[PDB]
């Protein structure tokens, strides 16, 4: 026919004929996710109501509204009176999507927006929030995922930064895992969570990892190289303080440390002759810089450790 397509709100087309019929109306064509509607309107834009039925009864109805701002998609069962689901678009982008259950409540509700934030939710049978994941024009997002009794099973918070808070909760909904991502993507790794607040902790760094505890009071990764023991600390805060210790009791070759918190720099010492600055950095780094023979300054340059053996080395 003389057809003219029309681009309508929420990716969809139709054909509207050119050519007004003997009553004055137009009459409209569209495919919407395969299935062809139709409709007569008495306006020739586009806009009006289209109608079809699915293969399995379901009535389609497609409302347009006069200035092609909106469009309205309503999926019923084959009485054309319980919903199924609805589907609202803006010309801006922003859309509502609504699946009903048959008790005629919400089981999904969607809705993504002109800034491209969004937030998608799911209703257990009760009618009750079951799963929110939302998100924002910055990317950041919170997932929730409830149990059936209604208590968090999973979290995940994460920032415009790319920092983020994971946390897993056992059947009884007590927290049994978190993981805690940095910016720059290195992570701490709490596993084995107890009651009393206890559990192993790792400190995912850029190519190697430490192994430790937490407590009550603190994390504190541990690395041991035959008598000598290194313990960073984190404490509530976000402080850091490091701590040496060498069950060498050999005056000639035993290592003695001092920390530095304003220069967050362990300095280590043998046989009263400074040997090596390990700098733990905010950029979650660790740094090695050595000493001249007398002790009296730094040579070199300070060498970032990628490896769990650099550090082990340091400590021999």
């Amino acid at each position: 026919k003389n057809s003219v397509s029309v681009d309508l709100p929420g990716s969809m087309k139709v054909l509207v004929s050119k050519s007004s019929n003997a009553d004055g109306k137009y009459d409209l064509i569209a495919t919407v996710d395969a299935l062809e509607l139709s409709g007569t309107s008495d306006k020739n834009n586009g806009s009006g109501v289209l109608e079809g039925v699915k293969a399995d009864a379901s009535k389609v109805k497609l409302t347009i509204s006069d200035d092609l701002g909106q469009t309205t998609l309503e999926v019923f069962k084959s009485d054309g009176s319980t919903l199924v689901s609805k589907k609202v678009t803006s010309k801006d982008k922003s859309s509502t999507y609504e699946l009903f259950n048959e008790k005629g409540e919400l089981s999904l509700k969607y809705i993504t927006r002109a800034d491209k934030s969004s937030t998608y939710e799911l209703f257990n049978e009760k009618g009750e929030l079951s799963l929110k994941y939302i998100t924002r024009a910055d990317k950041s997002s919170t997932y929730e995922l409830f149990n059936e009794k209604g208590e968090l099973s999973e979290k995940k918070i994460t920032r415009a930064d790319k920092s983020s808070t994971y946390e897993l909760f056992n059947e009884k909904g007590e927290l049994s895992l978190k993981y805690i991502t940095r910016a720059d993507g290195t992570r701490l790794e709490y596993t084995g969570i107890k009651s009393d607040g206890s559990g192993k902790a790792k400190e995912v760094l850029k190519g190697y990892v430490l192994e430790g505890t937490l407590t009550a009071e603190k994390t504190t990764l541990v690395v041991k190289e035959g008598t000598v023991t290194l313990s960073k600390n984190i404490s509530k805060s976000g402080e850091v303080s490091v701590e040496l210790n060498d069950t060498d009791s050999s005056a000639a070759t035993k290592k003695t440390a001092a920390w530095n918190s304003g220069t967050s720099t362990l300095t280590i010492t043998v046989n009263s002759k400074k040997t090596k600055d390990l700098v733990f950095t905010s950029s979650n780094t660790i740094t090695v810089q050595q000493y001249d023979s007398n002790g009296t300054s730094l040579e070199g340059s300070a060498v970032e450790i990628t490896k769990l053996d650099e550090i082990k080395n340091a400590l021999k």
